[PDB]
C-alpha cells in the first residue's frame, strides 16, 4: 500500500549522493538506482495490503549494499580508472554494466527478505 511506499522511500532517502562529485557520474549513477531499484520496489510494495510490515534489517542491508555498490562504480569512474583519462565518460561506461548488474542482484536479494511477520 501507499505507507509501504513512504516507508521504502524512507529507506532510499538513506542512499545518498556525493553532490561535490561530477555531474555526468551522478547522473548515473541516479539513474542505476532509480531503474534497478526505486521503481521496481516501489511497484512491488504498493501490491502489499495495508497491514504488511516490512523487514527494517531487510532495508537497512538494501543502503549499505547500494552504498558500496556505487562507491565501487565511482572508483571505477575516477581514482581507480587505468583504462582512460580519470573522471572521463569512457572510465565512466566502462564501469558502468557492473554497476546496473550490481543493482539487480540487490534488487532480488532485497524482495526476498523485503517482508516480515506481525507483532
Ligand atoms: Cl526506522
Amino acid at each position: 500500500a501507499r505507507k509501504h511506499v513512504q516507508e521504502l522511500l524512507k529507506t532510499f532517502r538513506r542512499i545518498d549522493f556525493d553532490e561535490t562529485r561530477k555531474s555526468v557520474y551522478l547522473q548515473s549513477a541516479k539513474f542505476g538506482v532509480q531503474s534497478q531499484l526505486r521503481e521496481p520496489l516501489t511497484k512491488k510494495v504498493l501490491n502489499y495490503w495495508d497491514d504488511v510490515k516490512l523487514s527494517k534489517t531487510c532495508l537497512d542491508r538494501m543502503v549499505t549494499k547500494v552504498n558500496d555498490v556505487k562507491e565501487t562504480f565511482y572508483a571505477g569512474f575516477s581514482y581507480a580508472c587505468e583504462s582512460h583519462n580519470q573522471y572521463s565518460v569512457d572510465c565512466l561506461e566502462a564501469a558502468k554494466p557492473s554497476y546496473l548488474t550490481a543493482l539487480g542482484e540487490i534488487r532480488g536479494e532485497t524482495e526476498k527478505c523485503l517482508t516480515t511477520r506481525l507483532k
